[PDB]
């Protein structure tokens, strides 16, 4: 299974939160792969003046998804999620 270079490839938590910790843009997030499970991805979003851990499950389809929600992709979702709160108690969005 060759990694994802895509963003950060397996960058660690450490450095994606204090990446966006300096972007202060607000639903900003960063998209990684664990070496612990790969194949699968999680999703830290810049919401406010913290950062927000999600998990990017792939499924049998060889797609991605992260909510209850599920779009064709990770691509499609998190842009949907882009426009869209992700939560109606967690006010958090997910922007490039």
């Amino acid at each position: 299974m060759k990694p994802h270079p895509w963003f950060f490839g397996k960058i660690p938590r450490a450095k994606a939160e204090e990446m966006l910790s300096k972007q202060r843009h607000d639903g900003a997030f960063l998209i990684r792969e664990s070496e612990s499970a790969p194949g699968d991805f999680s999703l830290s979003v810049k919401f406010g003046n913290d950062v927000q851990h999600f998990k990017v499950l792939r499924d049998g389809a060889g797609k991605y998804f992260l909510w209850v929600v599920k779009f064709n992709s990770l691509n499609e979702l998190v842009d949907y999620h882009r426009s869209t709160s992700v939560s109606r108690n967690q006010q958090i969005f997910l922007r490039d």
